[PDB]
């Protein structure tokens, strides 16, 4: 019975978004999350930016297994429990999802709480999209005053072209392959380290991200796995009902990143520390 794994996976408890960054801040957390195209990855399977990588997939285990504590939080889909908050083809989606991967879900997952992986996503998803400018202005309060460092692809462009960023007291970029970036994984975390002194560190990098959190937490840097969250508040601004692509930048779940018109903006152009690639 499919519906029986449904009810044993509703178990699974993860803050929503809200509540997880109520985490975030209460404990100056780094935050890594998984999404689905981690557990393709950590059960053998490539995924549009990211090739199946044996250490890559390993380490993603590895990562998944620690608790939730004052320097990590570690999320998953929010999904199991409330799915009637998302629209229809988000809930068949996760369904198929987490059915798919009852055996991975049923063993890997039985820490006391996860955060939300869809921090980074508080939009599109929504059947009511009401709490989304709440969900948007206290993500802004992560970055008020802060000095960022951000870890991103070539063509993420995470606040270029709109006023997320805006309240950041300074940004340096580190800009990182769009897709496979994990091959550059050892200069990635080596020129991160070294950019990093006296600088909040957000990552919008797949796969390779999860892994760059984690060693920077090692390491005792707060770091924070934001994913797609540009694509969500690009939709968000201009009140899309659908996940319509952007034409001068990547768009979440567009990830081949055809029909890109790059522009030249000499602001992002002027944070950019290095390329790596
Ligand atoms: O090798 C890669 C893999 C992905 N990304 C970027 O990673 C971000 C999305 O990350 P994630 O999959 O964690 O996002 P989520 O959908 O979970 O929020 C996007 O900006 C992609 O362009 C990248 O630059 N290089």
């Amino acid at each position: 019975s499919e519906f029986a794994s449904m009810k044993r996976l509703s178990e699974i408890k993860v803050l929503p978004i809200l509540e997880s960054l109520k985490y975030i801040k209460h404990n100056h957390a780094s935050v890594v999350r998984f999404g689905d195209g981690e557990i393709d990855l950590m059960t053998g399977h490539s995924i549009p930016y990211q090739d199946y990588n044996e250490k890559l997939a390993k380490r993603l285990q590895q990562i998944l297994q620690t608790k939730s504590d004052e320097k990590l939080l570690v999320c998953l889909p929010d999904v199991f429990s409330n799915m009637d908050r998302y629209n229809q083809n988000a809930r068949h989606f996760w369904e198929r999802h987490f059915l798919k991967y009852s055996e991975f879900y049923l063993n890997c997952c039985d820490a006391p709480f996860y955060g939300s992986t869809f921090i980074s996503r508080p939009y599109i998803d929504l059947i009511d999209k009401s709490p989304s400018e709440a969900y948007f202005e206290s993500l802004k309060e992560l970055w008020r005053g802060k000095d960022l460092l951000i870890v991103e692809g070539a063509t993420s462009r995470s606040g270029v072209g709109n006023d997320l960023f805006v309240a950041a007291s300074s940004i340096k970029r580190l800009v990182c392959p769009s897709k496979n970036a994990f091959q550059y994984y050892d200069e990635i975390l080596r020129l991160t380290e070294k950019n990093a002194k006296n600088r909040l560190i957000l990552v919008m990098l797949g796969p390779t991200a999860k892994v760059l959190v984690a060693d920077l937490t090692t390491k005792g840097y707060q770091a924070i796995d934001l994913g797609h969250i540009d694509s969500e508040y690009e939709w968000y601004e201009m009140g899309a009902t659908y996940k319509v692509k952007l034409t001068n930048k990547h768009t979440a779940e567009f990830n081949y990143d055809e029909g890109i018109e790059l522009e030249f903006s000499q602001e992002y152009q002027e944070q950019i520390v290095a390329r790596i690639g």
